[PDB]
């Protein structure tokens, strides 16, 4: 039931494997929480959001990625995924500003149709801090990225829909 909007919205399937959410994540833009699957205007999301994470060991570290799988349009997404943001080594119970920004936040600018803008959080392996070298934002693969950096399955994910205004 908790992952339901991600399954109906095809995030689980198109971008992520099935997982059991275990960390609470709250993504907010100017204090307005992102609600799974609801539409936002691009102008509302032009600056990076606040991403607070909750619960679990204070010693844990988390990686956040933001991706758009529907590029340039969802019907023929031949550039998928477009990478919007990567923050690693976020201490448990804090927020993205406490991690290492590895890929800077790129404002959502969907070209064709309605795109899903997806935030995914992973727990890092114990005693591991990571610094991914990502040469390009196009043709990004979240599943492959998690395998590369030993990030396991997502522990939380949320997304919004956005289209050109």
């Amino acid at each position: 039931r908790v992952i339901e909007p991600l399954i109906m919205g095809r995030v689980v399937g198109d971008v992520l494997d099935f997982f059991t959410p275990t960390t609470k994540m709250n993504v907010s833009y100017n204090k307005k929480q992102v609600s799974n699957g609801h539409e936002l205007f691009p102008s509302s999301v032009s600056s990076k959001p606040r991403v607070e994470i909750h619960g679990g060991d204070l010693r844990s570290f988390f990686t956040l990625v933001m991706i758009d799988p529907d590029v340039p349009g969802p019907s023929d997404p031949f550039l998928k995924e477009h990478l919007h943001w990567i923050v690693t080594n976020i201490p448990g119970t804090t927020d993205a500003t406490f991690g290492k920004e590895v890929v800077s936040y790129e404002l959502p600018r969907p070209s064709i149709g309605i795109h899903r803008f997806v935030f995914v959080l992973f727990r890092q392996k114990q005693r591991r801090v990571i610094f991914p070298n990502i040469p390009s934002r196009d043709h990004f693969n979240t599943r492959k990225f998690a395998v590369e950096y030993d990030l396991g399955l997502p522990v939380a994910a949320v997304f919004f829909n956005a289209q050109r205004e």
